[PDB]
C-alpha cells in the first residue's frame, strides 16, 4: 500500500512534467526523495543516467528498482499503486478512459504545442512565431470546450489529468497570457489552483513557472 | 462484459491511429461498426461530426453514446471494458505503467517523428528533411534498447502498446526504411507480426501502409 522507501525522483525545478508529478504525489501524500539533474552540465548523460534511462529524459522515477519516465505514466503508476482511494485515477473504465484522453491530449496536443511555441523563446533567443502561437492558441480553445458543464477536465472531480495540463496554464501566466477570455479555462483554474492550494502548488507550480519565466 | 452494440469507430483505412484500434479490437474479438469519414472531403467538418468531436480528427469511437478519441485511450478503454482477461493491458500497477509508458512514448516521440518526417513526403510530395530524419532514428535507437532482453515491448507478452508501436513499423517498412541495423526491432517485427496475423494483420495493417505506399 506504500512504498518501503522514499521513492527518488531525478528532476529539475523549473521542468513542468516534473511539476506534475511532484503535484501528484503530495495529493497521494506520498514524499519523494528529489535529486536534482542539470541538463547543461549532462548529468542525465552519465554512464549510470543512461543505463537507468536510456531516453535521458527528466523525471525519471526510481520506487526502489522499479524505473519509470515519462511524467504522465508516472501519476497513473502512483495511484494505481499508492494511493488509499482512487479518486484521482478511478478504475470506471468510461471514467478512466476520458482521463485518459486528456492525458493523451496533454501530450500529444497542448504541451507538444506549448513546447514548439516557448522553447524557441526561452532557450534559443528566437521570436514569438505567430504561426506556432496560434496552433497552441487552437489547443487551448479546444480545452475550453472540454470543460463546458464540466467543473474539471475529465468530469465532476479533480483527476491526474487537471494536475499536468494546470502546470502548462501556470506556465503562460507566469509569462504574461491573459487567458481570461477563455471563461471555462479561468474558472478552472482558480479552482484547481485553490484544490492544489493545500498540495505544495505555490511551491512546486509557482516557482517552476517563475524560474521559467526568468529566461525571458 | 460485452457491448450492447457493435462499437462504431469513425475511420479511414490507411489512417495509422485508426489501424491500432482496429487491430486491438480484433484480438479482444471485438466487432466494429466502420464508418468511412473522408477527412478532406469535409465529413469530419460538418457540424454533426463537429458537436461529437471538436478536435475533428480521426478515429473517433462511439460506444453507445460515449464518445473517445486519441487511440490509445481507446485501444485501452476496449480491454479494461471488454477484455475476457487483462492480459494486452494488465491491472497490475508496475505492469501497467511500462506499458503506459510506452503508449506516451509512442504518442510522444516515435510517431510525433513519423508524422513530422513522413507526412511531408506522403501528402505534400516534398523533399526528406535531415533534421526530423535524425530524430526519427534515434526514437528507433531508444525503441531498439527497450526490447532489449525482452520478446515485447512492455515485457514477455503481447500488449497494446505492440499494436500502436507495430502500425508506424509496418508504415515505414512500406515506404521501403530499413531498420535491420536495429536486431531488436528487426525480430520484433517478424515477432508482432505473426501474432497479430491472425488477427486481420494483412487486412488492416499492411492493406493501410500500402494506401499510403501509393502517395510516393
Amino acid at each position: 500500500h506504500m512504498p518501503v522507501q522514499p521513492i527518488k525522483l531525478y528532476y529539475l525545478p523549473p521542468s513542468p512534467p516534473c511539476r506534475a508529478v511532484m503535484m501528484t504525489a503530495r495529493v497521494l501524500e506520498l514524499d519523494l526523495h528529489l535529486i536534482t539533474t542539470n541538463i547543461m552540465n549532462g548529468e542525465h548523460m552519465t554512464p549510470e543516467y543512461l543505463k537507468m534511462n536510456p531516453q535521458h529524459t527528466i523525471p525519471t522515477m526510481d520506487d526502489n528498482g522499479f524505473i519509470l519516465w515519462e511524467s504522465r505514466a508516472i501519476q497513473t503508476y502512483l495511484v494505481n499503486a499508492y494511493g488509499k482511494d482512487d479518486s484521482l485515477y478511478p478504475k470506471n473504465p468510461r471514467q478512466r478512459a476520458i482521463i485518459d484522453q486528456r492525458l493523451n491530449f496533454d501530450l500529444g496536443t497542448l504541451y507538444l504545442r506549448y513546447l514548439n511555441l516557448y522553447t524557441p523563446i526561452l532557450f534559443r533567443g528566437e521570436a514569438y512565431d505567430q504561426e506556432k502561437a496560434d496552433k497552441f492558441d487552437e489547443a487551448l480553445g479546444w480545452l475550453n470546450t472540454f470543460l463546458d458543464g464540466r467543473p474539471f477536465v475529465a468530469g465532476e472531480n479533480m483527476t491526474v489529468a487537471d494536475i499536468t495540463i494546470v502546470v502548462t496554464i501556470t506556465n503562460i501566466d507566469a509569462f504574461g497570457y491573459d487567458f481570461s477570455s477563455h471563461e471555462n479555462i479561468a474558472k478552472w483554474f482558480e479552482r484547481t489552483k485553490k484544490m492544489l492550494e493545500p498540495y505544495g502548488y505555490d511551491e512546486i507550480d509557482v516557482t517552476g513557472a517563475k524560474m521559467l519565466a526568468s529566461f525571458l
